[PDB]
């Protein structure tokens, strides 16, 4: 029954993400939007033997037709990192992209769940919320910064070191999605795992800089796309199941938060029919994890304020 | 715990195909090969929280290490069509690519299931077979021209016309993978469907030209990639299920055949632990379908000889 | 003075060709046409400190505006070779592109000089001529297959071997533009040069296979672009100079001919105000060269017929 | 004659720049360097009928061989802007690229003229100087930030508005190559021109944002390439002419300067056999122009410090 729009469907993330959505029985209609190539991408995907009806839309003229009646909107639309850059370096391009696309969402599908993949997530969620406020349809239970890839990485790396099946592993990751703002709560990992402090520090750093590690590995050919398609699909599926009344669906996501000093913050969230059913908070943490939370807050606030400031200028 | 190799893993089909394989609990090891970008694609995929060990390989020296111990090899390696071109127009580039890569398979994983995606399939499978013969390891029950996208398309188009769930539709498609050699056996469709003639003729033509319609829709930006990834993955999973002893696994594929005077031909195949368990043949068809088979034969034989001749000039 | 349209201006040849045209004092108006990116290319070029006014057009709806009042139309529009392919392998894509674009020329600027770059030149010129005939505006003095790169290459290769300045060297090249149809008349080279037959044979083959050499050096990243822009520019400048009344302007070009049994053939042409002033013919040649001409005719006639037959099916 | 190296020769600027350099009688040896595609680009260019010997080099191992014996080195190597970005947003990628490539220059052709195209020029020239200083081979007369495109643009826009031939317009542009630091001295334009203030501010705005204008018009497909190749070629030709003793050659360029409080600044430079013969200074300007200079200092200083501070962390 779910109608899902992918804004930026023709890109590195957008195409495999759209493939995973098309493959799912949770999706009945898939609308694809981009400024280039969408008709070809949609034609391609429309041949797949699943029930989701696929349609491609090209350029701002066809954006309203893409968004009409949407339950979920996922937004990988943006520009990726080159080696050396921070996610923040992308602000001046993606801020405008996110502001433009979310403005269309506020106008044409204000009740949809808005899932922002476009970086820097720490600032693009603040932008999304302010754009919705300006249009008078701000619902903080329906706006999500997709940080799922951090959790997915943490699970993989913990499983590698301990020789576990990654599907059996769950590591809560909190804070935001940039360098030190990525805080993996290894103390809260299921199953219980014990690492020496030096291993834990390297593991923590490995998780924090994993995006940069992939950017380096690609050597100028973009950033994480396939693993991000996986994580984005995972988050959308969790959300859609929750919207269909499945109980106990928990995902971490960068959202409007009162858990800390920061106006936006990522914690585990009980999802449901209203979107965010309950923010489960940070919970019990180690001293090591407590310090990381403290050290990250200054950056998060700066990133939050930057996105808010940007929206003032429009 | 299938070990799967993808040759051409950095390309348009290769990347989404590798994602789908990595996502599957049927795969324990995923080895990726290409002439460029493999390390970045593998790094990307290795972060996904599934059990499959991913490694990327790059350049001639590393190709043997990518292939050793594989149960299945998929080869999308090759150049794609531009609008106007036939798949046959790709021959003079892709013949050498398929010959080289299948020679490496014959040397380093002769017992694997060889799944050729590279076009024109009607000639590249004969190439593959002749290359394996030269190395004295030709097993016709383990070499497959992947025609699965034709069936996937037929299922979707039949489902759309009748208002059915395409998950429940299964259309046998026989012959080859080029224009008029693609013969959808609508008379053998399950569930049985009765179409008025004008719909049946349009349906048949749509299935035959589907690849060209995607090429035209992409306007120079390649051919079907996401739906081909889906179809390739489906075929590998069918192969793996059969290898694990699942009974009644049937797929159409362009293989060594005695069904017609064409030495290679696509029919439904019962798959087993050693590849093709039993060629189920053409079966009973309509007069319309019989005519299409007769009309397909001259082209198929020409594409076959073309592939064979190429190997004899080396 | 001259108004020049470039059809396929966003491509590998198109962009640098357009750069060289924009840089020229012979050009006062430069219209650029493609199916993508033309606006950005024109904006780029419009900033250059020369008099030529640049305008970019996008899509068939805008093709008449681009063509109106043109003195010369250059057509690099098409698709390039990958390693292994012949120029003839491009036929099925480029035949339709050339037929479509030259039909628009016939309608909107029938008086213009039509310079065809798109391959295979041995077929695309016949196609161009037949399209103009169907519109009833055929002028054999104004339709040119651009072979100029063959002359340029011959000049360079002869100059390297004799330690000469390639600017001082002129080698007539006749026949067509593919494989052994490329016939460099080394016996007519100015300055006079002597090679023993073994060197001459090697030099001749190098000139013939030079296009394939570049395709293979680019390893899938296209064919000759920059040197073709140079050759394309040179031919257009010769044509405009001749149109401005300059005397003794001679260029080889594949055109409607009666110098052989081939209805199209490349020989040195004296250019004038109305296009071809006089075909200077083959002239006196060696037995080596005479033999090459005789052996080339069957391929040329087959390529010519193929182009003619294509237009008959429109 | 001049031995010129192009570092980043396979890119959007690099290829047509190399074409222009190959076409010139001033160049005797053209060495092309990149991390990809150079052998194909060199093959392509080597067929052009001019005397310049063209060689391609690939990967940091061959970089010393590309630089040895060079008189001039031009460096477009780097990443370009996407719409919305400033040139400074490129710093965290391009800084390391320039530092690496200029370190190789300092090691292998310390006596050569170094022309940096890579952005942001306001920081990358300071990086080049400090890198040369670290190797003890700093010569401020030989290091040039290519701002030439600003002058070319100014000339075109002035000529447009005043119905002049842009080839005989000369507008000095001073300061730097980023937004408000681009300061066109319309008061010093030859021939003399006068605009109403509202027009002059519009003209000045146009020149300053001209780079963004092209970036936006290309809509994600890169930045100015063809006009930059023209501008880079012009500057190299001016520089090579002056090295051959041609007199009266003047170009604006971002260089080590003491005309203002900024350590680096762009002013008209008389070029000579040793590089900079004389810095011709800012000269007499209007109060409008003086205000802009004053407004630009803080930004210029910041960009300079950024570049300097980067090299101090190596
Ligand atoms: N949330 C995460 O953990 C996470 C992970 C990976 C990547 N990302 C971010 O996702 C974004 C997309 O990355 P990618 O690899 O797909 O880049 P990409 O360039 O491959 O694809 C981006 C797509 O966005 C489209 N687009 C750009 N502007 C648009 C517009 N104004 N309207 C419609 N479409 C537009 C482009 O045309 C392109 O098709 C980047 O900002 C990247 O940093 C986030
Ligand atoms: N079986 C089918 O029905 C079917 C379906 C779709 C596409 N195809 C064919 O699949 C092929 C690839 O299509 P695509 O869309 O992925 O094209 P693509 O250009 O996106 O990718 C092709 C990949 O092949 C790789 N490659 C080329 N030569 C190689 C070599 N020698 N060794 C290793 N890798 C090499 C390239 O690096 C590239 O990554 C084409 O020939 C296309 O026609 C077949
Ligand atoms: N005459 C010669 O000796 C000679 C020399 C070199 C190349 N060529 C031929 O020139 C052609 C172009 O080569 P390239 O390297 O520029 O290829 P390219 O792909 O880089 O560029 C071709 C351009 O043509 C455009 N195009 C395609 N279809 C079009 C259409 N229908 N309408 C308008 N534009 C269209 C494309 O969009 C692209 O911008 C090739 O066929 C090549 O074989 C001929
Ligand atoms: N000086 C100016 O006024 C001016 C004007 C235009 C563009 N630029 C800058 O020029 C740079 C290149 O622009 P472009 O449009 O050609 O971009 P492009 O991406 O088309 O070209 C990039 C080229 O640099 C190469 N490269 C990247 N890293 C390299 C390395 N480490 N070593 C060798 N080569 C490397 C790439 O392989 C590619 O060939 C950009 O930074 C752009 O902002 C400056």
């Amino acid at each position: 029954n779910a109608k899902v729009a992918v804004l930026g469907a023709s890109g590195g993330i957008g195409q495999p993400l759209s493939l995973l959505l098309k493959n799912s029985p949770l999706v009945s209609r898939l609308t694809l939007y981009d400024i280039a190539h969408t008709p070809g991408v949609a034609a391609d995907l429309s041949h797949i033997e699943t029930k989701a009806a696929v349609k491609g839309y090209l350029g701002p003229e066809q954006l309203p037709d893409c968004l009409k009646g949407c339950d979920v909107v996922v937004i990988p639309a943006g520009v990726p990192r080159k080696p050396g850059m921070t996610r923040d370096d992308l602000f001046n391009t993606n801020a405008t992209i996110v502001a433009t696309l979310t403005a269309a969402c506020a106008q044409h599908c204000p009740e949809a769940m808005i899932c922002v993949i476009a970086n820097p997530v720490n600032s693009t969620i603040p932008i999304t919320a302010e754009v919705f406020k300006k249009h008078g349809v701000y619902n903080p239970n329906k706006i999500f910064g997709v940080t799922t890839l951090d959790i997915v990485r943490a699970n993989t790396f913990v499983a590698e070191l301990k020789g576990l099946d990654p599907a059996r592993v769950n590591v809560p990751v909190i804070g935001g999605h940039a360098g030190k703002t990525i805080i993996p709560l290894i103390s809260q990992c299921t199953p219980k795992v014990d690492f020496p402090q030096d291993q834990l520090t390297a593991l923590t750093g490995r998780i924090q800089e994993a995006g940069t590690e992939v950017v380096k590995a690609k050597a100028g050919a973009g950033s994480a796309t396939l693993s991000m398609a996986y994580a984005g699909a995972r988050f959308v599926f969790s959300l859609v199941d929750a919207m269909n009344g499945k109980e106990g669906v928990v995902e971490c996501s960068f959202v409007k938060s009162q858990e800390t000093e920061c106006t936006y913050f990522s914690t585990p969230l009980l999802l449901g029919k209203k979107g965010i059913e309950k923010n489960l908070g940070i919970g019990k943490v180690s001293s090591f994890e407590e310090k990381m939370i403290s050290d990250a807050i200054p950056e998060l606030k700066a990133s939050i304020k930057k996105g808010e400031d940007f929206v003032k200028t429009l």
